[PDB]
């Protein structure tokens, strides 16, 4: 046992874990400005009802106390509350906790009576649920309280101090990105321009995977396209199945991505690096839906992969998973086909080999890849260890069919085929229904996706905390170091394009999250001013 690798791995471990990791003096990094100082984010600042006090976490929990102040509005904030209830009950207790709510805020002597609605809709949707009743049935309710909410209500929380005091927390969000910021942990992977590692920010300790795009190996590779790209991607997409970005700076010597961090490691180690290869069907399944939802976000996007294999699919604590790399994927203009011998060996679809134009396919054809070798343990055109010379597996993918086993159910066994067509034209999921045709296919059988898209639905494997599911970090490969390249200042612009720094709603999140926003979101006594909110004097 290399002791490289027992340290490498523990000091992981501890930070993954008094202070929850964070640094000593996070309340004075993080202590808010004098309200003084933000007389340029005061007018900069965009005034949008969702986005300050909805879609921006802390814009939308300084809001609710805010609304908790006037008696008038923190019942709205409960009746929408409620509906979050509702929209989330069974189908078969829908009817009843319809009920309560019911009873609850239509009534003109409810309790909690609502009179902003309009008399006509709680009659409408009275008798709807008297008839039957469904999750989107407050819908037209909940949307005509946001019309009042974002009228009068708004204007009065931008007058307030909890308006003020979000411009504070804006000033923090702004504030600059460098590698202090974090701190670096063990190496976890090789992968494009550079490696993915374990950090940790020291001001809130919350955990990340930093992907390191190394400077000199774009110049080298002229892939400062594929770089940016997939830069501005991570940040598009905002989905549940697909590493979400936090933060984007440049360092004296790379350029740095930081997403969030999958402690369960990479499925292609769950299938052969563990235990027999490959897992069970019931594994397979699950991870294959969330991997399909992540496809159907993707492409409502209007965005194509062309880089599933399992060593990009990640597992988290839980046992969800998630979609990394993005580095191959390119938005399409609408109506178009493009030309690129890009991917990876075996994991290449038909068109992506022939270099012929494609468009959303080869994406179905690599879920297709990674449900066989889940339950088959082997690519469906490739051996385990097996030494192919690529010419060889290129010609398996476009000529000769896959080979199923007794380990695949009838439905394992049909959705591979559908997705492992050669012909995109007749590819399961490449018409226009789209991901919706897999969506059916009874492999999927009893997998509400619906419910899975929620995530009301327990993993079936859950990775133990102390293990870290990954090669050790003396067994992953290195690159030949690259050298003898000069960075010239005509790349400092796009070095700065792709520096934005933080992100600006995951930011307040890692705030909320890690108590950081709780701690130091604090007012006078009585609900009064602080210091750093009057303007009068100290
Ligand atoms: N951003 C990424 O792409 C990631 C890559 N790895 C690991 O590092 C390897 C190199 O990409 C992968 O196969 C995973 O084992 C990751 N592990 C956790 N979280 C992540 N976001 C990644
Ligand atoms: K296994």
């Amino acid at each position: 046992m290399e002791l490289e690798n027992i340290v490498a791995n523990t000091v992981l471990l501890k930070a993954r874990e008094k202070r929850k990791g964070k640094s000593k003096k996070w309340k004075e990094i993080l202590k808010f400005p004098h309200i003084s100082q933000c007389e340029d984010l005061r007018r900069t600042i965009d005034r949008d009802y969702c986005s300050l006090c909805d879609k921006q976490p802390i814009g939308r929990l300084l809001f609710r106390q805010f609304c908790e102040t006037r008696p008038g509005l923190e019942c709205y904030i409960q009746f929408l509350d409620s509906v979050a209830e509702y929209e989330v009950t069974p189908d078969e207790k829908l009817g009843e906790k319809g009920k309560e709510i019911m009873t609850k805020y239509l009534t003109p002597k409810s309790p909690v009576f609502i009179a902003q609605v309009g008399q006509d809709l709680v009659s409408q949707t009275e008798e709807k649920l008297l008839q039957k009743p469904c999750k989107e049935l407050f819908s037209a309710c909940a949307q005509s309280v946001h019309e009042y909410l974002r009228g009068e209500p708004f204007h009065e929380y931008l007058d307030s101090m909890f308006f003020d005091r979000f411009l504070q927390w804006k000033w923090l969000e702004r504030q600059p990105v460098t590698k202090n910021t974090f701190r670096q942990y063990r190496v976890l992977g090789k992968g494009g321009f550079g490696e993915v590692c374990a950090c940790q920010v020291r001001a809130t300790g919350k955990m990340y995977a930093c992907k390191r795009l190394e400077k000199k190996r774009i110049k080298k590779r002229k892939g400062e396209s594929m770089a940016l790209n997939e830069k501005q991607i991570l940040e598009k997409v905002n989905s549940q199945f697909v590493v979400n970005l936090a933060y984007a700076y440049e360092t004296k010597d790379a350029l740095c991505l930081v997403l969030t961090i999958m402690n369960g490691g990479d499925l292609k180690f769950h299938i052969y690096n563990m235990g027999n290869p490959g897992f069970e069907e019931e594994r397979a399944l699950f991870y294959a839906a969330e991997i399909l939802c992540g496809l159907e976000d993707l492409h409502r996007e209007n965005t194509v992969y062309r880089n599933l294999k399992p060593e990009n699919i990640l597992l988290d604590d839980y046992g969800h998973i998630r979609i990394s790399d993005l580095g191959l994927a390119v938005k399409i203009p609408e109506g178009d086909l493009i030309r690129g011998r890009v991917g990876t060996v075996g994991y290449m679809a038909p068109e992506v080999l022939n270099n012929q134009r494609y468009g959303l396919s080869p994406d179905y054809w690599g879920l297709g890849c990674l449900i066989y070798e889940m339950i088959e343990g082997q690519s469906p055109f490739r051996g385990r260890k097996e030494k192919v010379k690529r010419e060889e597996v290129d010609r398996r993918v476009l000529e000769t069919e896959e080979v199923y086993s007794h380990k695949f159910s009838e439905e394992a066994k049909s959705i591979c085929k559908m997705l492992l067509t050669k012909d995109a034209k007749q590819r399961l999921g490449c018409q226009e229904e789209g991901a919706a045709e897999v969506k059916r296919h009874p492999f999927f059988r009893n997998m509400n996706f619906k419910r899975l898209e929620a995530g009301m639905l327990d993993p079936p494997f859950v990775p133990d905390p102390r293990a870290v599911y990954c090669k050790d970090v003396l067994d992953i490969e290195q690159f030949s170091t690259v050298k003898g390249v000069n960075l010239d200042h005509t790349d400092d612009d796009f070095y700065s394009k792709f520096s934005t720094g933080s992100v600006s709603i995951p930011w307040q999140n890692e705030m909320i999250e890690t108590e950081c926003f709780k701690e130091l979101n604090v007012f006078g006594p009585n609900g009064t001013l602080p210091p750093d909110l009057n303007r009068n004097h100290p």
